């Protein structure tokens, strides 16, 4: 009946944008020393909160930060607001207001050490309902299955793991987007009603020269990073722009992400993930040395196994101190037939892998733009030529020498943190 | 021994990657006055030729621009060369060595206009099949059907009309995704087996500014997409959205004007116009301005497509803007999910945006609290069952949030004012 701090707490009415306060909301992340002694409002989500006494202590959230916030009784709360506080559940949404205190002591626990916030007015926004499926804190300790974070999508994704990951992996889009259309590439638009490559050959005989296309690939689905590029005479002007794609990525992660890539090695340890300037290249006869050296058994035209992939890259990351590397010149039998052969080695070809941690993931080529030469190594394979007609025909108006090749964004998320498998790098994992 | 310029010219080994020659292949479009009399080699297009006496001139086509060459009988090519020359097959790729030289009349047919290349070595490093489908030149005159033209894509494509209209349109996910990020947004990847449920779920998940770009469903176009939890008033969001579209907008008339001129060519179209900041109309205003041009409206009545286009000329005639907003339709017209106007119960906070008096954008405050949301669906009649897991989503708090997309080629399209949405698709089905 009499509290005195009655304006200053509460569950506020649900916002529909009936009013614009002159007010200005502080992210969590900002809240340091050098706003000491400044009254500020955040929104955040209570995290947690313990009460003893006169006070309540909260810990605030807003994504991959956290501050602590105590309410105590004196010119602002009350007794009631102190109790309103403890009792508000996790993961509702506050808005606070409060004075930023320096601590004598940093709080260990808080991305925001520095500082506490003194709060003089707290509403609840959104109110969480009490029976919290998944704890925030169980999924990111290094128990919490598969399952149960399968299940419940948007508490899981609300960890500063998968928040990191997932910043980070929208990044890597941005990072790849980024040095593509600096060197002069142009975004397509590929359909899905014919499989991204054909499109992408498609704008190459279009003479649409650097394209690539970032989009469902297909029963799984994933999202493919692809490339394609006409080039003046040797597939290798081809290899190395994409080589030095991934090499831009590495390096803008590793310079701008660096406080998720932290994150989620506090959940999953892992070393920093290795690459040279430039990348390096080994050929097919190379690895086939290196392997029988360690006592594998393998014929000259045999494709790697992945448990040799493995061990190649093991190997190279001992030999080269490199997770990143290019494996060129296969046997032209165990890739596909538009793969350009080798003119000087007729048993291999013109065409490459890529590997993070000993595990693929890219696998180009130089592309057949010779009709004469494609329909022939269709044939080899076995191709019935009538249903593959359209895309032979399309070389067939002059067609420039190209080449190519893509990565799955979720799989090189997956590599580059060291992830356990594809699942920890899908925001809608299925299932 | 008769042919001295044998050795100059001729069909080229298959490109295998069986060398890498030191060789600079320089762009048609950097053939300019600053480069005469350098010698030069060219890989282009013949996009057409002639040929009389001792001489072959050639269209070099390296995508939108194009430059003139010419053979000749003299010092490095024989006549022998010079025929050759003038029976390349049209769409062939060839390799050309030529010096560059200043011409005095403009070649007014080429973009490259001040200079062009005296011939000393030509390749087909690709020779082109002899009966082309289809005409560059005719598909680009103000003649080619669009029959023919979806039936041969890889040839129309090629045409200055579909390079430009094509490397616009990539330009725009550019500016899109570009200004987003700076705004702080995040790209997320929805499956595909629409994006607004996952957008919802990211911003019920914290993460605040989420975009995608991907495949919208019998049809299928390409979708940008925006949802952005705000503070207190949908309008943060709103303003967010139509800012993203001025800076587009800008983006495209500061770096794809050459691109703009190419599809007006073909296309006469009025350059795109937008104020700063984006003129803003309420339901209300817009209702009154159709009655005043004698239309006929019911207060709580959507808008009709004849009746956006008359509203769009509207607002062109009297603000000068062929970009707006209009704000608060009236509840009834729209989905289940979007918070009713807290002062008029019979409005919302929801809001179209146009591009030439047509729809790009459809866009509202979401409900962001479980119980509300249950009413207004169930007020639409819509099986709470199956929409559960949904509604689930807001029971564990929610930020207030609001969001809109755009369609890529429907943009693309209006920008340019182009007739139809084919015209702006790479690959197009009917």
């Amino acid at each position: 009946a009499e509290d005195y701090a009655k304006e200053r707490y509460g569950i506020s009415s649900m916002i529909q944008s009936q009013e614009k306060p002159d007010r200005v909301l502080v992210r969590v992340r900002d809240l340091t020393i050098q706003k000491a002694d400044e009254v500020v409002w955040v929104r955040a989500r209570v995290h947690t909160s313990r009460a003893k006494g006169k006070q309540c202590f909260l810990v605030l959230r807003q994504q991959q930060f956290n501050v602590q916030a105590l309410v105590a009784v004196g010119d602002h709360a009350s007794k009631q607001m102190v109790k309103f506080a403890a009792n508000i559940n996790k993961e509702s949404i506050v808005d606070v207001e409060g004075v930023v205190r320096k601590v004598n002591q940093k709080i260990g626990s808080c991305t925001q050490q520095d500082v506490e916030l003194h709060v003089q007015k707290i509403y609840v926004i959104s109110l969480a309902e009490p029976r919290l499926p998944l704890q925030l804190d169980d999924a990111v300790r290094p128990t919490v299955n598969q399952d149960t974070r399968l299940d419940n999508r948007v508490i899981d994704l609300r960890t500063s793991t998968s928040q990191a990951v997932f910043r980070l992996q929208s990044g890597i889009c941005h990072l790849f987007r980024e040095t593509l259309i600096n060197k002069g590439f142009v975004e397509i638009q590929t359909p899905k009603i014919q499989s991204p490559q054909l499109y992408k050959q498609m704008c190459i005989c279009a003479d649409f020269e650097k394209v690539f296309s970032i989009g469902p690939v297909f029963l799984t689905e994933f999202v493919g990073l692809d490339i394609e590029m006409a080039f003046n005479y040797h597939y290798h002007e081809v290899m190395e722009e994409i080589a030095d794609t991934m090499v831009q990525i590495f390096k803008g992660l590793q310079e701008r992400f660096q406080t998720e890539i932290q994150t989620v090695n506090k959940q999953f340890p892992c070393e920093p993930f290795k690459f040279l300037e430039p990348t390096l290249r080994l050929e097919y006869c190379e690895a086939l040395a290196m392997l029988r050296e360690a006592g594998v058994e393998m014929g000259d035209e045999d494709d790697l196994s992945t448990p040799n992939e493995k061990l190649l890259g093991h190997l190279v990351k001992e030999k080269y101190d490199t997770d990143f590397y290019i494996l060129d010149k296969y046997p032209l039998a165990v890739r596909p037939f538009y793969t350009m052969p080798d003119p000087r080695n007729p048993k291999q070809s013109n065409s490459y892998d890529m590997f993070m941690r000993g595990e693929e993931i890219l696998s180009g080529a130089q592309r057949i733009h010779d009709p004469q030469l494609l329909t022939e190594r269709a044939l080899h394979h076995g191709i019935d030529l009538e249903k593959i007609k359209a895309y032979i025909d399309s070389f067939r108006f002059g067609a420039p020498p190209h080449a190519g090749g893509g990565i799955g964004l979720e799989r090189v998320t997956m590599l580059f943190l060291g992830l356990h498998n594809v699942r920890q790098t899908s925001m809608f994992p299925r299932d």
